[PDB]
C-alpha cells in the first residue's frame, strides 16, 4: 500500500534513502495487534483513530487528554493518516497528568498495569507499549519497564531529550526494553536527542505532524515522536509475523538503516527504523 504526502517520518520509515513523501507498508498495517499509549491520555474520540482507541485507564480525575502529548504519540503510532500501524488497536494508560508530568510511583503502577491488562485484551498478534516520558535514572521505573518487557510486552522507550547520555535518565535506560533516539527529515540527529550506548534504535523526531487535542492536529519534535513510530513499527511487523515482542527491537536494529545518520556520537548505533517493506 502507498500513502501519497505522508507525513515525513512515515515516509523515511518505508525508504532506505531521506527526502521523499510517500508511505510504503503491508496493507495488514497492525491489525490483530494492540499498542498500549503510556501518556497524558488518547482523545478517542478523534476522527482520525476511527474507533481504533480506547482509554482502559487513569490515574487521575479523568481519563481525558488535556494536554495533547499522549493523542500526538498515539497517533503516530495508530491513527489512519499519520500512524505507522493504521489497523492497531490503541490502549490509553495515563499515567501523566494535563500539564505532561507524573510521579515515578503513578508511572511504574502503570506499567504494571499494562502487564496485566493485555490479558484483558485481544491481541492475538502481540502487544506493545510506548513510553514516551522519563526523568532522571531509578532503579525501580527500570526494573518497571523491565518486568512490562519479560511479560510478552515489546517496550518502546524515549531517550530522552537532553543531548546526553540516556545511561542517565529512565526508563531510557534500562537494557532489556527499545530505546529510541530521535532523527529529522535530513537524516541528521535531533539537536536535542540523547545518545549513549545503551540506545538500541533511531526514529523520526524532529517536526512530526500527529493527531491533537480537540480533533486537531500540529507538529512537534521530540524522542516522544521517535518513540511511538518505533512503536508502531513493532506492532506492523509482529502483525506480518515476521518478529515478537521478546524479540522485535533486535529485529528492528537488525533490518535497520544503517550509517544513513549524522552527528552520531562515537558509540551510539547509526541505525534508522525501516519497515523493508517490498511490494
Ligand atoms: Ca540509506
Ligand atoms: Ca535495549
Amino acid at each position: 500500500a502507498a500513502q501519497t504526502n505522508a507525513p515525513w517520518g512515515l515516509a523515511r520509515i518505508s525508504s532506505t534513502s531521506p527526502g521523499t513523501s510517500t508511505y510504503y507498508y503491508d496493507e495488514s498495517a497492525g491489525q490483530g495487534s494492540c499498542v498500549y499509549v503510556i501518556d497524558t491520555g488518547i482523545e478517542a474520540s478523534h476522527p482520525e483513530f476511527e474507533g481504533r482507541a480506547q482509554m482502559v485507564k487513569t490515574y487521575y480525575y479523568s481519563s481525558r487528554d488535556g494536554n495533547g502529548h499522549g493523542t500526538h504519540c498515539a497517533g503516530t503510532v495508530g491513527s489512519r493518516t499519520y500512524g505507522v500501524a493504521k489497523k492497531t488497536q490503541l490502549f490509553g494508560v495515563k499515567v501523566l497528568d494535563d500539564n505532561g508530568s507524573g510521579q515515578y510511583s503513578t508511572i511504574i503502577a502503570g506499567m504494571d498495569f499494562v502487564a496485566s491488562d493485555k490479558n484483558n485484551r485481544n491481541c492475538p498478534k502481540g502487544v506493545v507499549a510506548s513510553l514516551s516520558l522519563g526523568g532522571g535514572y531509578s532503579s525501580s521505573v527500570n526494573s518497571a519497564a523491565a518486568r512490562l518487557q519479560s511479560s510478552g510486552v515489546m517496550v518502546a522507550v524515549a531517550a530522552g531529550n537532553n543531548n546526553a547520555d540516556a545511561r542517565n535518565y529512565s526508563p531510557a535506560s534500562e537494557p532489556s526494553v527499545c530505546t529510541v533516539g530521535a532523527s529529522d527529515r535530513y537524516d541528521r540527529r535531533s539537536s536535542f536527542s540523547n545518545y549513549g550506548s545503551v540506545l538500541d534504535i533511531f526514529g523520526p523526531g524532529t517536526d512530526i505532524l500527529s493527531t491533537w487535542i480537540g480533533g486537531s492536529t500540529r507538529s512537534i519534535s521530540g524522542t516522544s515522536m521517535a518513540t511511538p513510530h518505533v512503536a508502531g513499527l513493532a506492532a506492523y511487523l509482529m502483525t506480518l509475523g515476521k518478529t515478537t515482542a521478546a524479540s522485535a527491537c533486535r529485529y528492528i536494529a537488525d533490518t535497520a538503516n544503517k550509517g544513513d545518520l549524522s552527528n552520531i556520537p562515537f558509540g551510539t548505533v547509526n541505525l534508522l527504523a525501516y519497515n523493508n517493506y517490498q511490494a
